[PDB]
DNA sequence: CCAGAACAAAATGTTCTG
DNA sequence: CCAGAACATTTTGTTCTG
């Protein structure tokens, strides 16, 4: 397709198994490797789009996983 | 009290007219000196505590405004 | 073309100085 | 005590290298 499946910015290729942009790729790797235990400040349903992808690591990461991102993709 | 009224961290003094920590103080000064065209990803009531104050500058700024913060606070107090 | 590194920028937080 | 500044860290994002 065309746009990132996590944040709807334009995607840069298939990363960790899913079409995504560069920032989401590294965010996802950092999230998993850092074990940050992110906590949403709203209702676990934050809108994650181009401007607001910084707004909630908990929801962004959740949206990553739901899109099927995984580190040992291939 | 001595906890920040914006985020409930340890307040460090009365800054721009309200008990706040140093981080909220400078966050507000910066929001006020420049642009604060932020956008909330939830429902404009995000919970602002020590860790999550980073998540939503839109709501963090709102809770500063709502607490009465203003730059001329200290000068107005001397009047 | 992609993962991870390395570099860079944005955003946040702390100590210094008037 | 508290303002702004200066210094410092964190967080996110882009380009480079394997
Ligand atoms: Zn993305
Ligand atoms: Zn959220
Ligand atoms: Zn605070
Ligand atoms: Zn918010």
């Amino acid at each position: 397709s065309h746009m990132c499946l996590v944040c709807s910015d334009e995607a840069s290729g298939c990363h960790y198994g899913v079409l995504t942009c560069g920032s989401c790729k590294v965010f996802f790797k950092r999230a998993v490797e850092g074990q940050h235990n992110y906590l949403c400040a709203g209702r676990n349903d934050c809108i994650i789009d181009k401007i607001r992808r910084k707004n909630c690591p908990a929801c962004r990461y959740r949206k990553c996983l739901q899109a099927g991102m995984n580190l040992e993709a291939r």
